């Protein structure tokens, strides 16, 4: 085995469908090309600045074989470290180097890690509706596709202040009522169990909409309906309050899509305050740290449910899958279907078949990047008005 | 009082001396201009991308008076949040908004907060030398300047691997030996006490050079010499080990210049694991969060020593001072002297006089920004080779 | 900005309605007058003695700009410190000094702090009745006024011992039966949910009527009815028992109107034993310490519901509002309507409009003091017989 | 036994020597008169306001026999409670009622409690000097009087800012240097042991002069010299830091003269963070609560050293003595000698004989109050400039 020398590092932003996606391409003197995900959809241009202006000049000429040293070196390179942007930039490169290693080995990524610990990972997808009739139709469509796990939301939260009892001269934002959200959610589970029975796995994402006592209360109220998990019941800065949620309820708890600093997960895992970890692999710095995190989780009996939104390249989807097929403590793959155009730009990403995602068969990650087609779909500025989440008195809440 | 409407938000990178500095300028329809610090010296272009491409379009047209709502809104605006880039971008705007409020009030910033807690804040600066003779000359100069607090380092750490017993074919980086660093530091404190006696306040920055047991050992070894503080004895990710340092030594402990996420400081403050907090105000999101942090520290008897390196605009220096004059638990201001050119680009920043920094007298922050002189001193790419810190076997260490 | 020199400090006791109110007036050589609340209704003459005999001679001639130094100095000035009288005296002066700073800045108080966090603060008020019919009429009136949050009490507790099974020769006092109080309160919540449904926010003040196990039991019994909070479930000296309440119930818990020493709140906040803090701002030493407390609460996810009874000047009402508009973690403003005469003596205080209190617009606190009308309504001695609270065997209980 | 009916309650302020002393006289219809201490020397007129305007009208006509009910009733009577003033007012009355009970029983107070648990209590007094020669003379005089326990201070702390390296335009106050205080104290113990040897019991009062790490450091530095106790090493609000002091040093710790709220002592005692409790009996509400506190202390092996300054009536001195002769866990009586005039106003108080204070022999407290002579010595306003304690940068410190 000889040094595999990094020739260039490029970053592309492409919007084939709804989201600005960020891809890193690492090329080598040997002609082996790797691709990675660096998608932070809300701040893509800054991710590109980091790759083009900093990581490129740092990395060219180095030996790609040594992913571990390179990860450790990149991680501390700006002295100050961690955070959504820093971690996403590194992730793109880290994933791309693992892709290269897979190709050089002639093995799918998960086979490098040590191979399968299951025949396929279960998947869930998203169901929603403003009314029960609409929600039911959404659930019915996913059941017809063969999903056994479905994440369900009733109602939509965050519109005009005039839709509730707001103050005079309200500040613009996405306004909602936590009480309405809570009671609608409880009613939703009850109606879902009445219609669909007790075998369907029902997930629900609270999406940090609540104050600590509200989370405690909601957890107790949803317990009779046996959710598969209740996700992001609290924002990361209030995670100590999970101790009280645990004192009051046995609902499975999932948390962590927002994490981008190890200080956020350490005490959570060590005190067994969650059942499933939800980290976005690119937010935590890529495959290298995800493997260590998965093992830390295993030692405390915590299971894996990595974040798999539409705001992620199919490269990222594929990486979740490799991790899910290999790691013994993996539980479930959140999965959002992709457009034809998205598949054309990034060919080769896993698909769900009757609620399961199977082991990938190509060497490395197994997802390409059609640069020419990526040009046809440039970055578009989006306001993301939902992040300006306001309570009924106009208070900003964690969105 | 009437709404003060944001007209524009600009970001400038300027290098009047050694460091790439980043400054945010907020202009208003009313013609009141504010300036803030967003200096993350190792990644300035990315900070600029964030301000120009994201915060500018978000913020134009909003009422500048409501700093608290705007801080809360900006903080969660990209959903993912915290981290060095995101926080520095918001800092720039937050500081500029406080600058505007002081001007509108006709009061120095610290008078807005509720006015003075002290007549002047003590200051320290940096002394170093590769030999004791060199260190002594450097210390003598600062004593002649009237400093009563001096941060001292003996030797320099991070050069060619051929200076150590390194392996064959060593990887490039800044190589050092922890054992050499430790014994030189112990020798240094002994020699400084022999030469200068026991009234001089002597500070020392470990700069995360050590593994946990080494930190414990060094703290015990330095105890007899009564340091004013021992700073960054452990990297953020090993801060739990401060429990062991506390069990073994009464040395004062300072930590936190690296912080950019509240999960890094919460448990350390609550468990009284530090005596001084060292946060870089722009790294934690500006004045707004620094006030709340200062008050959280107060409730636990923790004192303040905000980061004040050369890699910070004089705007940042001034803000440290305002905070230091007001906050009852402020302890000391790290101070690094500035060149004529730096002062010309950012006129009005505080100066140290016989070891003290005095209350500013102008309204707002009291620091301007000479745009034309700034444009004459553009950004320069720097490799920052010291961040590639390697131990005697080649291992990356936290730099 | 120039020194603003304290010319005099005066204290007035006035009873425009039902309660003895205490107000501090700070006059300056510059002619800017500030007013503060020092209302401890049960001991007003002693507050006046403190201000007239001690704080006046201490304070005359000092620079009013430096609120922080003056607060710290006054706080420790008698060596012994804290407690209801000492803190109310200092509050009066502290608030008046903040009033002065707002006027000097030309800004409403909350704008000094950094401006708005919300468009308006929600408000609640008090409903009561000895029968359900009476309670319902009282609740209906507040709902017609636009309140969405109502604090409800069924029955009255504390009368002649002959109404209970009391011992022969009972000692005079306000006698009550905890079992009667508990069962009536449970009955009340059930009846209110049957009548008004599940959107109405219903608050209930236990007012330290119970022993520890009774508090635990009542919290569990009230859980199904989803109270907005249950307040003062335990007296300050038994607050450790909140650990047991938490183990047994998810009801929201409010505490702290009785606090006047930081040792009362520290452990309760740090251990997340409350959801809302209820401190009377003047009882904790004024605006200066209330800001630090609000921020300490914030770090632990505790929300604010400052005490707002009729025994507080409208100056105090206004200060609650300024704090409530600014502080991000403020939740609700307890509001009691004021007579024409009260408004005439203290003009400018906030009014509730359809369940909201809005940002004040005048500089400073925005509340004046009609001295001549104040002198027309002098102090009246009151026995406050309810503070002599006795159980069915004659035992004094915390009232 | 028949009801003993309270006829009047009076309060006198008298200054026979250096301090404003406060005495409460309770007269009865039966003609048995009791006296109590309510001395809060820094705020005497407010104590008198409380007694004359509030406790007098509350208490007349009640049965004095029932001290426990009356204590409990007075304690909660203003709803808000605890604090130096409230507690001192109640103490005066409480002590006076115990005095009456003693007289009615024909027994010295300590005999009511259950009699002696020692033949005499050891005493200490205060030695001081600016220089060692002066300190030694002071110690020599106390040794010649037969003291075996002596509280020693070297140097005086708190004078003009020009005596140290203070900032320009220093704020008036009592300025000192914690470093100077610390090193002088260490030198003092060393020199005391060299001169006097190792049998003399040496006490030292830190008087909350230090920051937490300074306390930890000083505790370690004084350990070799085997102090009898080190008193008030930390202010009450930083008492959690005693955990670190305990981790680092075996010096006996004494704390509590400042206490006037049970929240201040509870966690301290329960976690065995002190060896001696130092409460001022009148600050904690008199004999009734002191007895309960002493028993709480006993269950955790904490010993008693009640505060016995010159700012206490000889009635208070006598009460300390009764408590000290009876309570098994009493350790030592701080004692400051009294002038002829002081003894003439309050005849009958205990004296020290060869380092011991003996059991009192008269019924009740055994100390009278000569009202006519008390007139010859009225209240005098004093500034107490030492409470305005400033550090070298001008910061207020707990005095
Ligand atoms: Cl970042
Ligand atoms: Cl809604
Ligand atoms: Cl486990
Ligand atoms: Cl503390
Ligand atoms: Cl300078
Ligand atoms: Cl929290
Ligand atoms: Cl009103
Ligand atoms: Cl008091
Ligand atoms: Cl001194
Ligand atoms: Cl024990
Ligand atoms: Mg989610
Ligand atoms: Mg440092
Ligand atoms: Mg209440
Ligand atoms: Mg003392």
């Amino acid at each position: 085995m000889t040094p595999v020398i990094i020739k260039n590092i490029e970053c592309f932003i492409t919007r084939p469908d709804r989201h600005n996606l960020v891809t890193v391409r690492v090329t080598t003197e040997q002609g082996i090309t790797g691709h990675g995900c660096a998608t932070f959809q809300q701040r893509p241009l800054a991710v590109k600045t980091l790759v083009d202006e900093y990581l490129q000049p740092l990395m060219i000429g180095r030996d790609a074989n040594n992913i571990e040293d390179l990860w450790q070196m990149m991680n501390v390179n700006a002295y100050w470290r961690n955070g959504p942007l820093m971690n996403n930039a590194i992730s793109g490169v880290d994933m791309a180097l693992w892709d290269i290693k897979g190709q050089l080995a002639g093995m799918p990524l998960y086979q490098l890690f040590g191979g399968k610990s299951r025949d396929a990972i279960p998947a869930y997808s998203h169901a929603s509706g403003e009314t029960l009739e609409a929600l039911f139709a959404s659930v019915d469509a996913l059941i017809a596709q063969g999903y056994r796990h479905i994440r369900c939301q009733l109602g939509f939260y965050g519109g005009t202040p005039s839709a509730l009892h707001a103050p005079d001269n309200p500040t613009p934002g996405a306004w909602f009522d936590q009480q309405e959200y809570m009671s609608n959610t409880v009613e939703m589970f009850h109606a879902l169990r009445e219609k669909y029975g007790w075998k369907l796995h029902i997930l629900h994402d609270v999406h940090e909409r609540l104050f600590p006592q509200q989370a405690v209360q909601l957890a107790k109220q949803l317990e009779p309906f046996q959710p598969y998990f209740i996700e992001d019941i609290l924002p990361p800065q209030q995670s100590a309050w999970l101790e009280q949620v645990r004192q009051q309820s046995c609902v499975p708890l999932a948390l962590g899509e927002l994490f981008n600093n190890p200080a956020e997960w350490h005490d959570l895992i060590v005190n067994r305050r969650i059942d499933f970890i939800r980290c976005h692999v690119s937010q935590i710095g890529g495959i290298t740290p995800a493997l260590k995190l998965a093992h830390l989780c295993q030692a405390f009996g915590v299971r894996l449910a990595w974040h798999g939104p539409g705001d992620m390249t199919p490269i990222g989807v594929a990486v979740n899958t490799h991790l899910n097929i290999h790691l013994h403590n993996a539980a479930i793959q959140e999965f959002i279907p992709r457009s034809a155009t998205t598949n054309d730009v990034f060919p080769g990403a896993p698909e769900v078949k009757e609620g399961f995602v199977y082991p990938p068969v190509q060497p490395g990650i197994g997802v390409g990047f059609n640069e020419a087609l990526a040009l046809a779909h440039p970055v578009l500025y989006r306001p993301h008005e939902w992040t300006q989440s306001r309570l009924p008195d106009g208070t900003i809440h964690t969105p």
